[PDB]
């Protein structure tokens, strides 16, 4: 038939570069034949505070309120607020995701960062068996469309702010990879402000190509859980004889488990 | 006598959270500091950027960007006054902490609403002034984050890997860009099966540590003066420094690895 396709957007203005963003990104994946659910959360006031009220059922226990026990009860016996379920739903179709934002604060907008705590809920998109490679959402494949006011250089390895890879670790490993996606390149578009029109519209017929051929494309390299002892007991620490073979190498894993040794280069930018 | 603010950010009362605001509080207030607090949820703040911020005429109005717009708006002071009462917070206080579990793999949504709504250019960073020249570099600052995770799961070696990479983001990305010295953060791992009588030691320990916040050495970044901060030349590293750092088999710091080895936490204690 063709596969689908869940668009998130965390821009207010539909003036912006990030909503044309979206738009290029629709018309290019129509084309080819996927369909395309969005979800533009300015435009839907989509709530972004975890609380009590997204409960919508009687709470196990109201006098010690935890989130994560409460939620997942709530997702198992279906009383989890319809906004919520909604969005669950998308995901649960679509076979890519593309989450398109303008860096905030070296991460992530309030209002996406809301998305993932309320939608992400246990049972629905990880369990603590079941992270990372074996997540529930290991058929799935996901990529971040990130704009910038500051230039590359910048974020180079001898940039001021400093290594752009450190700064997508926690989003790309602890978000993402941590429920099962597959990574792709992220799609960054340095300083935007100080671009010119004709070069923008150059770097929108960019993102339009690469997408007729993203399913093919090879995602980022992250450590497989098969290296680690997955219980409680061992800590979920590597595995012994695992750092015993990596003992010699120069070269760390990934950005997070660099083990005190030099990062792979570009590894959260570029796949190997 | 100088000033504190606490942010916090969680919902229950009951919760340890709130119990480790409390702690700080009391233990700041009895060698006789003023301490003003954040409780985000409980004044049902509001963590998302609009045009509402402003409340005044706008530059642009068919063409709105948050980052010149919000500028005008506090120079001019026609702000939201939602916004500018955390802002005379943050000028009065000599000393923030900031109280919250870790929610993937960062701040909760509401506190990352805060700084994208509070931190307004001019106010908390300039671009000539950046880093340990900024605004705040009279204050100090220090996250006090709990997880529910175990420790091991965040070691080198962990299955989620080094916390240091975690925090970065955070203690350089908003809190350091800013001016803020960062002290050591207070790292309180599972704590949701830590039994009763040891999360009493923890308060303790939280409780103890505030008494001598202030004489504590601060975690070590770059100085922007390793840098040329000019548009031409990039921001990028001086010639001459990266001449100095090429024999060296420590990177700087997380960000400023270099291609090496990363000092050993170094978003975690102080040099
Ligand atoms: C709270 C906050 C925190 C921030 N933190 C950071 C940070 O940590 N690091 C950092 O680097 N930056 C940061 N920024 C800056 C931010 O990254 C930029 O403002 C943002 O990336 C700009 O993207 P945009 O889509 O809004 O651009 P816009 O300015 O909306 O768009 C660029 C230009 O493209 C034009 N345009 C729109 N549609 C089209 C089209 N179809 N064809 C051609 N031209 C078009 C627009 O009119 C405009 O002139 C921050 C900003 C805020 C508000
Ligand atoms: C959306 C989301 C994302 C998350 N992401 C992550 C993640 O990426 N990594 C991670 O590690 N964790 C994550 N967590 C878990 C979260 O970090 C923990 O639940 C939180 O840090 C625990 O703090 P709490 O105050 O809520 O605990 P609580 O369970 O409220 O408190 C802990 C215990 O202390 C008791 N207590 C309360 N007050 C006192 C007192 N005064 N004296 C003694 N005992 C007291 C309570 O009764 C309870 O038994 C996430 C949670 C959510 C909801």
């Amino acid at each position: 038939v063709g596969r689908r396709a869940l668009i998130v957007l965390a821009h207010s203005e539909r003036t912006s570069f990030n909503y044309a963003m979206k738009e290029a990104a629709a018309a290019a994946l129509k084309k080819k034949g996927w369909e395309v659910v969005e979800s533009d959360l300015y435009a839907m006031n989509f709530n972004p505070i975890i609380s009590r009220k997204d409960i919508t059922g009687k709470l196990k226990d109201p006098a010690n309120f935890q989130y994560p026990a409460e939620s997942v009860l709530a997702y198992k016996e279906g009383h989890l607020s319809p906004d919520i379920v909604a969005e669950q739903k998308k995901l649960e179709a679509a076979d890519l995701v593309i989450f398109q934002f303008p860096l905030q604060w070296f991460g992530v907008p309030a209002i996406l960062k809301g998305w993932f705590e309320r939608v992400f809920i246990g049972e629905f998109a990880y369990t603590y068996a079941a992270m990372y490679d074996k997540g529930p959402f290991r058929s799935k494949k996901a990529v971040l469309s990130i704009t910038t006011g500051g230039s590359g250089s910048m974020y180079s390895l001898q940039g001021i702010h400093g290594d752009m890879n450190v700064i997508l670790w926690p989003i790309q490993s602890g978000i993402l990879h941590f429920c099962g996606f597959q990574v792709l390149e992220p799609q960054l578009t340095y300083s935007i402000g100080h671009t010119p029109a004709d070069a923008r519209i150059q770097i929108l017929e960019g993102w339009k190509k690469r997408l007729e051929n993203i399913w093919d494309e090879t995602p980022l390299y992250f450590a497989p859980s098969s290296l680690f002892d997955l219980n409680f007991q061992a800590g979920f620490l590597m595995k012994k004889e695992v750092q015993d073979e990596e003992k010699n190498k120069k070269f760390g894993l990934s950005v997070g488990h660099h083990l005190g040794k030099s990062i792979p280069t570009d590894n959260q930018i570029k796949a190997r």
